[PDB]
Formats: C-alpha cells, sequence, structure tokens
C-alpha cells in the first residue's frame, strides 16, 4: 500500500532484541556480576531465549572465529550446550582454564557463541532386526515350540521354552552380571524373505527379554537370544512376539532395551548402566554399552549429551558397528555423582546429506563437551562464497538452509547503551554484540 | 523335553492372578467396602493392573453379556475408562442408578467388565493441507528459496484484520485476515502442505491455506489471538509434500495438541462448570478430519470422576462436537486449555461396522459397553455395541494382567477361552472409594 506499510513490514522482518529470526545466532557478551578465579567454574547466563516451532536440537557452542583455530581449551572456556525441545534459556558452563583471574574489565571478558537448531526428521529404527545367522550339517536342536498365527499385518508367535541359562559377568552393569540363553524354533509359515524385524509383546517373566535374533533361510529356523536381569532366571519362559516387515534404514545390533530408551520419531536416550562418582582422583569414567547402529551410510548418528554442570561428556558422531562408548570427565571443582538408569544424553539421526565431512579431515569424530566449537566459514573452504555452519570438533559442516529457524529473544536486562545488532546472509546470520551476561554459582546437586 | 518340562512351560504360558496374558480380560467382581446410596456415585477400585509393551489405548468397559443387550444404564453402572500409555490401574466410576441403595451383599453386587488395548499405529496427518480454492490481489510479497528438501517462503504483509466474535472461545473473539502470494517456482501439483517456522508476532498463526493452479497463487488465512492484531506480519514457513492420508480442515493449533505418532489431544476452548442447573455443556471446535475412508477417527475422553464425555467415532468433515454431562454428586469445573480427551486414528479394517446397523456413532462414557460375540453377520470378536463396531482379537495389543493379591478370595478362579485369548478372573473383590475433592 503506502510507504508506511513498507516501513512496518521491514521492521517486522528485521526484528529487534526482544524478538529476532535467524538460522544462526551469534552472541558477543561481556561477563559481569562477579569474578571468576583461575581454576574456577561458574554458570554464565547469556540472558537469551531460543524458540523453534518443531522439536529440534537447540545447540549453543563457543565460536571458532577462524578455520585455522584449534579446538583446544581456551583460557575462558564455554562448555557446549545441547537441548532437545522447542525452547531453551542459554545457560552454559564457563571454566577459567587460563592462568589469570577474570576481572570485571580488561580484554578477557568477551566470549562469543553460536546458537542453532538441528532438525529431527522421522527416522524409523528396527530394535530387533532379523540378521542372517552364520553357522551347518548339524543345526540348532529346535529347542522351543512355537504356535504361529498370521494376523492382518504381521505374524504372531506364541512360544514356550525351558532355556539353558548361563551367568555372564559384566562389571559395566550395576548388577555386575546378566543371565543369557539362546534357542531356535522352526520358521513354519513365516516367510523369512519378507520379514525383517521382531517385537516382544508379552513375557511370563518381567525381567526376561529378547536380546537379539538371527535367521537361517536354508534351515527355516529363527534363533532367539534371551537376557535375564535378576539373580534367579526362570525355569521356563512363555514369549509372545510379532514378526513383521519394517524395512527401516537404521537397525540396532541388539535390542535397545534396557540401556537405550526409544524416543518418539527420532533417536534414543542413553541411560547410565552403572552408578559412578567422579572425583579429582577419579576424574574420568568411560560409559560403554554392547550396542551399535547400522545405517549403511544412509544416516549420521550423533550423541547429544545431557547438560550436567561441572562434567564434560563426549558429544558428536558415533561410528556404525562399533560399541557405543562415551567418555565422562570431571571439569568442575566438586565431585559429581551419576546414578544407574539416569540419562547421559540422546542419540539422534540425520539424513545422509545434512552433515558433510570437512574436506580437510579423515572422518567424523566426537569430542568432549568442553571442546565443542562452531564457526561460520565460506563455502570456499570446501576446497581446503556463502557462509556455512562448520563444527570443527566433529569434522563436519551443514548448510544454513537446512537449519531450523530460530526465534531469539535477548532479555531487556542484558542490554546496554553499547549493544547493537548486525546482519549477514540476508538476515540468516544475526549477531547480538555488547550485551551483558551474569555469573552464577554451580548448584549443590 | 521331559514330562516335567512340558508342565512348567504350560504353567508359564497359562499364567496366574499375579501375571497372566490375554487379548481381552474379563473381571467378575463383587462390590464391597461400604455402601452406595441410590442415585449416588463412588469410585470402584477393580484392584487390577494392565500392562502393554508399546503405547496403546487401554480400555475398560462394562460388559454386555448378550448381543441383544442394549446400552441403557444399569442399576449398578460402570463408566467406561480409556487410558493411553503402557500401564493402567483399573479404577472406574460406579453409579448407583436404579431405585434402591447398595449394602454389603444386599443381593446382586456382581459387576462385570472387559479390558483390552487398542494399537496406536503411526498415522501422519497434515495440519496445514493445501486445499484447492474455489472462485487475485497479490497483496503479500514473498521470497521463495529452495532448501535441501522443501521450499522455504519468507513473506511480509500488512493484512486487513477483521474481528470475529465467537462465544465458544474463552476470549470470545479472534482476529482473522487473508491474503495471497505468487507461487513462483513452487509446483502446486506436487506440494500439499505448509509448516509455520517463524512469525514476527507470538499470537499470529496460519489458520488454513488454499491453492489455485490456474492462477499460480497460494492463499493464506491468518488468525490472531490477542486484543490488538499487528499492523504488519513477517512469516517464515515451508511448503512441502507430505502425502498424508489424513488431513485436518484447519491448523490443529490451538485446540488440538499434536501427539507423537498418532492423534491429537483436544483442549477445552472455554472454561465451564457443570452444575445441577446446567448439567450439560457441548464442547465444539471449528475443525474436522478428512481421511477419504482410509482411517477411522475415535475420541477417547479423559477420566474425570463425576463427568460423562461422549466417546467414539467422529465422522469426517463434521465439526468436532462432544457433549459433557454431569453424572456425579457434585459440581465439576473444567478449565480453559484443560484436556478433554484424545483423538486417535485406526487404519481401515480395524473397526468394522456391525452388520444390521446404519453407521458408527459415539456414545456418552456412562453407556460404553463391550461384548465378546461370535462372527454373527465361530471365533469371538470384540464388539463395541455403544459404537456399532467390532474388532478381531488378533489385532488387539497383548495384555499383561496383574490382579492384586489383596483382591483375591479363596474362591477366586481363572477361566480361559479362545485358546487363551480371553481370560476371566472371577470372584475377586473390589473396594469402593469416595470421589476426590474438586
Amino acid at each position: 500500500s503506502s510507504e508506511a506499510a513498507a516501513i512496518s513490514e521491514a521492521e517486522a522482518a528485521s526484528g529487534s532484541f526482544g524478538r529476532l529470526h535467524c538460522q544462526v545466532l551469534r552472541l558477543i557478551t561481556n561477563v559481569e556480576g562477579g569474578s571468576l578465579e583461575a581454576g574456577r567454574l561458574r554458570l554464565l547466563d547469556l540472558r537469551t531465549n531460543i524458540e523453534v516451532s518443531r522439536p529440534s536440537v537447540l545447540c549453543c557452542f563457543q565460536e571458532n572465529k577462524s578455520p585455522h583455530d584449534t579446538v583446544d581449551l581456551t583460557d575462558l572456556n564455554i562448555k557446549g550446550r545441547c537441548v532437545v525441545g522447542e525452547q531453551d534459556r542459554l545457560l552454559v558452563d564457563l571454566n577459567n582454564f587460563g592462568p589469570r583471574r577474570l576481572t570485571p574489565g580488561s580484554e578477557n571478558n568477551t566470549v562469543s557463541v553460536l546458537a542453532f537448531a538441528l532438525p529431527l526428521d522421522r527416522v524409523p529404527v528396527s530394535g530387533l532386526h532379523l540378521f542372517q545367522s552364520q553357522r551347518e550339517e548339524n543345526r540348532p536342536r529346535m529347542e522351543a515350540r512355537a504356535i504361529i498365527r498370521r494376523t492382518a499385518h504381521h505374524w504372531a508367535v506364541r512360544l514356550t521354552v525351558t532355556p539353558n541359562w548361563r551367568r555372564r559377568t559384566d562389571s559395566s552393569l550395576e548388577a555386575g552380571q546378566i543371565f543369557v540363553s539362546q534357542f531356535a524354533f522352526r520358521a513354519g509359515a513365516i516367510p523369512l524373505t519378507l520379514v525383517d524385524a521382531l517385537e516382544q509383546l508379552a513375557c511370563s517373566d518381567p525381567n526376561t527379554y529378547i536380546h537379539k535374533t538371527e535367521t537361517d533361510e536354508r534351515g527355516q529356523w529363527i534363533m532367539l537370544f534371551l537376557h535375564h536381569d535378576s539373580p534367579h532366571p526362570p525355569t521356563s519362559v512363555f514369549l509372545h512376539f510379532s514378526v513383521y516387515t519394517h524395512r527401516a534404514e537404521v537397525v540396532a545390533r541388539h535390542n535397545p532395551y534396557p540401556h537405550l530408551r526409544r524416543l518418539p520419531d527420532n533417536g534414543f536416550q542413553l541411560l547410565i548402566p552403572k552408578s559412578f562418582t567422579l572425583t579429582r582422583i577419579h576424574p574420568e569414567y568411560i560409559v560403554q554399552i554392547q550396542n551399535a547402529f547400522e545405517t549403511n551410510q544412509t544416516h549420521d548418528t550423533i550423541f547429544f549429551p545431557e547438560n550436567i554442570p561441572g562434567v564434560s561428556i563426549e558429544a558428536g558422531p558415533l561410528p556404525d558397528r562399533v560399541r557405543i562408548t562415551l567418555r565422562v570427565t570431571l571439569t568442575g571443582d566438586q565431585a559429581v555423582h551419576l546414578e544407574h538408569r539416569q540419562p547421559l544424553g540422546r542419540i539422534h539421526f540425520f539424513r545422509r546429506g545434512f552433515w558433510t565431512l570437512t574436506p580437510g579431515k579423515p572422518d567424523k569424530i566426537k569430542r568432549p563437551q568442553v571442546q565443542l566449537r562452531a564457526g561460520l566459514f565460506p563455502r570456499s573452504n570446501v576446497m581446503r562464497g556463502a557462509l556455512t555452519l562448520v563444527i570443527p570438533s566433529w569434522h563436519v559442516f551443514a548448510s544454513l538452509d537446512d537449519l531450523v529457524p530460530l526465534t531469539v529473544s535477548v532479555q531487556h536486562a542484558a542490554l546496554r547503551p553499547t549493544s547493537y545488532l548486525r546482519s549477514d546472509m540476508d538476515g540468516d546470520v544475526r549477531t547480538a554484540a555488547d550485551i551483558s551476561s551474569t555469573l552464577r554459582s554451580v548448584p549443590a546437586p
């Protein structure tokens, strides 16, 4: 309409400190409120809110301003922050790993972070995939007797067995052990060329579950591997499960239960298999589970750890077919306990194209939370124009077009008369500079 | 193996009160633990736990023992119970309709209930479907950019807002506008959905969308939920191909909250209080689903003691309308945005119309009934005479039942039918409990 309509539309599109829109947010803040002695750890309130319209991975990493920067710890170090959801309040660990104390002023009060949201598309996963067995003259003794009924969309198997239980000791488990057995049953009317997944629906014992499953088409049997998590495994077991066609592109090597809790649409939550306490004399613990994912290069598998103050958990790509292993290192001035079955983080999947390997590095790797970095470097580093989000901690990069649009809100309190806003990439990259952040003490828990 | 292995395996399969397995559970219980005056309501603790290994619709309805039975209220009436999840503790409304009160063992104190789990398969639904318009003014200026997998539209506009009063809404009104933008490089024969990603105003959202292939434009209909609509609006949204078999007529937001994998949660659009002088209220939203007969749409209401909400099939393309009736001894308040129930979808074939009935209907919670009748148009089928529909036991989610030790009597026993698909726990005891505070 009139030029007044043109001005209001432009003010709406460009936003303000209270409400902004971008693919990547940059915050340049000055630490205030108190001091941070060398060797201390305190929370830094960036005084900024992030919103998205669809559940996403909301990340906030320290910025690497040059492609030649290392991911080595810095004197003022910001631990990466990963939240899965639709909103987050940016509150990060600030470690003073440097030699000198932090003063209310001086050159060393300016930290910078990049915030962005990664999409969580729907990625189906087979938990109990029907792998092909490898054995052959003498085959399994057809130990279990099954009643197979074909329903509208799957095959239902009702099965009883008197299994041969074996104690397997395992110091990675809070119980220190787990009882295992295995047996086979005739495939019968089940078309083994069509089915590729199982789902347990009922069991006569509440601590017994199908751990993995194999098939042999030439022999027409299905091998089941059971796990039992109690001191006394049952003499006989009834099992009710379904055999169906899933055709998922991502499969688990073993049942994600009990260490990986399924999440809606995309990914799993990793649950601590054994309680441990990090102290300054035992500052590290390696969490490992006997499980891995196979994608056949159709998806990237990233682990996004919980936000536990004073602890640094390895984050990033998990390679296919290698046991899921994550290192937990103490980075605070105080002991931190982690309880059995407490969540350590979330595994999430990304389509083949989203993450691309940085052309200069061998492959995709994980890194401690305290070494998470993000940068905005041009596509002219696909050799060694437009800016791309590069995560050098992982040796990967993504295009800004594929990120989830952020709705940023810097709170009025954080603003000073020197605060200003900058814009790049036609508003896809917005920077909030000379805003103020508050130091906070780490809570008691 | 040996004859000893045969017995232990069979005992594992057949279960016991503490742990059994079936497709449909029948509980035959005797109400005890106090009195229930005629015309009064108390909670009945069936003292039984239901478990499933995958999220399901766990239902517990009063049993109709014969196909010739009506769904009329009975003297001792059990209100249907619907829980969505993996476990439930069966606790139901027991209404004493009929003339005389219930005393300890007065006469007939035996009520009977059927429990079962309905599957929740993954059914995608387009919230902002690109319907075809019916008939210019290219009011809004849009920047269309192609991302890796969809089309991203950045758009600014100065809309012409009109206030629409609506007494079904807690705010009494809603601001509406509409405009169009040029499709540009977007293939309107291929894309079928939108998703709002960012808006310059926190109370403005895309309500619905239409397309015209001959004009190559996309019409947007905005809603604003505040007293002062903004003069200009920035919008960032995506245009993509969803290929959902189920579409909503309007944006499910704000009255329908999307649920993971299947369905929506219906949120009360306006506070109301059921009293003895206003014992009914009709909740209605301006929305409906279109499935083209690929899915049945069922509403499973919340379990609010003393209130009976209509439950069952919702016909496609009809505004979602549910009657809420006071059945307790006390006034009940329902708050704006409180959940009223859940809409869930079922693939064609799961529910089949009962032969002899016109079509599938909903019913008040207090009239929900289930029966186990043979295929009368041999094996038993789950019939919901309240809805004129039935399902096969093979498609239900296998139950893990656990009757509490306390509920057991020395005469309690177990029954089996359908080769263990139907298990009955008979002569167990249930406790009466008072209805909790408002």
